[PDB]
């Protein structure tokens, strides 16, 4: 049966999972949490090991913990390298883009003033720390992909991160020619091109409606700081 | 050559790595960051992909990102299950204890008042969310170990987490009989017993000296909130 993604109708921590499944050409279904009662019913069913989402029903498992879910999908669909060392490189690269996109998780919950500050913080991290690191990886081996000269989860996570940064600062990739070429190549891969196309399950930049729903369902995150 | 752990002379994010290596019976060396100049020299050498530590020199790699390092060690020393699904369970369990211990990372940098609040926050999470979840895993299959009826990284991460919670609230495991038995069994495993014994490389609860050193080296974390 198709994987079922339990989360809010928005990006959050589930977006990277949507990306990986789409990139692997895997059709999935989604169950959106829209009300407090719906969440309480979930808690009572005990299907959320730690009372939290993301949660993905896949291959008989009720998998929680974002990274555990991604690790599983990457491995199942051969996007995790060919051995222990390649997986280590993929994990190291993913850790970097996970931190980068992680700095944007609170963004929609921030005040107008903090959004400006956070945006500057994220762009600075991208241009001074992360983009230089990945540009160097590509420059050092000169291959089209980050690891093993073939598409991996690391490439998919980086493309998503690059797009999120560009949504905040359109010219953020300026000065990183290899990443620019990388962006075009990965975006053209059939499964990925389809995901970036209209009508896909890719979610938009989070808005006030998303925040309102998260707060209504979880009764939390009422005062987020940068 | 033996793995080399680059970090501060204290727990932080490197402690779990020390635990896993010790549990696997692997002898390692440590390089402690004590001065700003030492850190600047590291940055200039480019050995830290994202300008941060933990960093572990192992099998020819300059591995950064805590989870990437742990994933590698767990896999290399057969403490990651026997297949994709067992790894998924291990990752899900580890995610929970990583979050739990993660809530304690800022603790030594907190004010006296915030430490009291944070301690209450952590204990509540342990008794209402995490301990119940792991107690249930053990209860459901009745085996001595969390996954595959053999020692895994998940068991090691949970034991460490249990001990950290008990350091904050000694009777926190009360009401969780299976976890109590689990604590005694895992603590008795030769490699682990040795790590818990005097003279090991296990690090103590972080103190003001640790905080002072982190702030001196990184010139950051000057005002941490709960
Ligand atoms: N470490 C978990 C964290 C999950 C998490 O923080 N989930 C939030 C929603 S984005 C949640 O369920 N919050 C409710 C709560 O913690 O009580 C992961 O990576 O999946
Ligand atoms: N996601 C990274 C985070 C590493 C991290 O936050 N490292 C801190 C020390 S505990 C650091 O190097 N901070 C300096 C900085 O970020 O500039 C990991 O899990 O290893």
């Amino acid at each position: 049966a198709k994987p079922v993604l339990y989360y809010f109708n928005g990006r959050g921590k589930m977006e990277s999972i949507r990306w990986l499944l789409a990139a692997a050409g895997v059709e999935f279904e989604e169950v959106f949490l829209e009300t407090r009662e719906q969440y309480e019913k979930l808690l009572q069913s005990g299907i959320l090991m730690f009372q939290q989402v993301p949660m993905v029903e896949i291959d008989g498992m009720k998998l929680v913990q974002t990274r555990a879910i991604l690790n599983y999908i990457a491995g199942k669909y051969n996007l995790y390298g060919k051995d222990l060392k390649e997986r280590a490189l993929i994990d190291m690269y993913v850790g970097g883009t996970d931190d980068l996109m992680g700095f944007l998780l609170s963004f929609p919950f921030l005040s107008a003033e903090d959004k400006v500050k956070q945006c500057a913080f994220v762009v600075e991290k991208a241009t001074s720390r992360y983009f230089p690191a990945y540009e160097k990886v590509l420059k050092d081996h000169g291959q089209d992909f980050l690891v093993g000269n073939r598409l991996s989860w690391a490439d998919i996570h980086l493309l998503e991160a690059i797009l999120m940064v560009e949504e905040k600062k359109s010219d953020a990739l300026s000065g990183f020619p290899l990443l620019q070429a990388f962006k075009k190549r990965i975006s053209s891969i059939p499964t990925i091109k389809k995901f970036l196309a209209p009508g896909s399950k890719r979610k938009p930049i989070s808005d006030d409606k998303y925040v309102e729903t998260v707060r209504r369902v979880l009764r939390m995150y009422y005062d987020v700081k940068p």
